[PDB]
């Protein structure tokens, strides 16, 4: 795909089975999700935002699907009212950003 | 450019007389830039993130030079931990993210 931003870059992504929506996000490091079951065990991270710190759990080669691209990789879980795609992912399918 | 997500996309960028790096951020609605001296009126605004609610200075019709396109937009002033350009200005250079 080619995708403006003139909205949101929400995406549908899918976790163990469940469809869900994601913003791709170049100014994040990492992933964050939703609350969401995930399989593994997790560690304790803290990251900043906008906003300051939060505590998140970590969880370790979580397989998700970004519009038919398979990736594995770190996600955090936390609070977050959107789940976020950071760079970690976008690597992984192969984005750019082009103007 | 075709730029690659393997580490953060800073820019440079020229505004109000100054040179400054901020961050590619396709993620944020808006664009927000660390505590600095901007001409013409203001508004209060409320914006979020991870982490939570800050409160910004609202600029409007500010002039912006990014990779040489001088462009017009809104520009937030805050106590952000980094200057970031959001989807506002980031629409007016034309840019996509791609995959
Ligand atoms: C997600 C992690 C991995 C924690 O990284 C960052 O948050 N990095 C931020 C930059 C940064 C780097 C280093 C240190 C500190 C900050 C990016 O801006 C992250 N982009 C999004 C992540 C996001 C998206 C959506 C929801 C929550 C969080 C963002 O904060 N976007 C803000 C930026 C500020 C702005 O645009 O005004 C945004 O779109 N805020 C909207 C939407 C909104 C509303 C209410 C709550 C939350 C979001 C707003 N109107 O305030
Ligand atoms: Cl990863
Ligand atoms: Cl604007
Ligand atoms: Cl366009
Ligand atoms: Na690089």
């Amino acid at each position: 795909p080619q995708i403006t931003l003139w909205q949101r870059p929400l995406v549908t992504i899918k976790i163990g089975g469940q469809l869900k929506e994601a913003l791709l996000d170049t100014g994040a490091d990492d992933t964050v999700l939703e609350e969401m079951s995930l399989p593994g065990r997790w560690k304790p991270k803290m990251i900043g935002g906008i906003g300051g710190f939060i505590k998140v759990r970590q969880y370790d080669q979580i397989l998700i699907e970004i519009c038919g691209h398979k990736v594995i990789g770190t996600v955090l879980v936390g609070p977050t009212p959107t789940n976020v795609i950071g760079r970690n992912l976008l690597t992984q399918i192969g984005c750019t950003l082009n103007f």
